[PDB]
């Protein structure tokens, strides 16, 4: 599983750990987060990537778009080209091989019509 080939559950804390990091401390997204508790966020994501990047069998929290459609300014490519420029900084940060990177940002793309709560067309 691309989560085992990352490193499994000690490598994807510490990419959440880092990526979270780089998230408050980023304006163009940071605000998006100011009433969250973080820590209650890294565990959320990290559950949410256990199971996207098959390291676990469900996802029991909010499908994408409920998460994200009510936040405001409603979420643009802008924001989104950010979160995974910080997440792919951090894989890399973390000495995670390239092509394991493509793999996981493949992951996170495919996220991305349900977390910009776009027509599906
Ligand atoms: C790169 C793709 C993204 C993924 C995979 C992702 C995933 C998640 C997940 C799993 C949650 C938790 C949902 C729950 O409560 O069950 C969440 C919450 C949230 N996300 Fe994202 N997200 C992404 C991008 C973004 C972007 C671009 C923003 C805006 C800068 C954003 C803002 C938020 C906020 C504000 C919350 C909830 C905060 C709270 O409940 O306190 N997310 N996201
Ligand atoms: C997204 N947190």
């Amino acid at each position: 599983s691309l989560f085992a080939k990352l490193g499994g559950r000690e490598a994807v804390e510490a990419a959440v750990d880092k990526f979270y990091n780089k998230i408050v401390a980023d304006p163009t997204v940071s605000t998006y987060f100011s009433n969250t508790d973080m820590k209650v966020q890294r565990s959320k994501q990290f559950a949410f990537l256990a199971y996207a990047l098959g390291g676990a069998s469900e996802w029991k929290g909010k499908d994408m778009r409920t998460a994200h459609k009510d936040l405001v300014p409603h979420l643009s490519d802008v924001h989104f080209q950010a979160v995974a420029r910080h997440l792919s900084d951090t894989l890399t940060e973390l000495g995670v091989p390239p092509e394991d990177i493509t793999d996981a940002m493949a992951v996170v793309a495919s996220t991305r019509t349900e977390v910009l709560n776009m027509p599906q067309q």
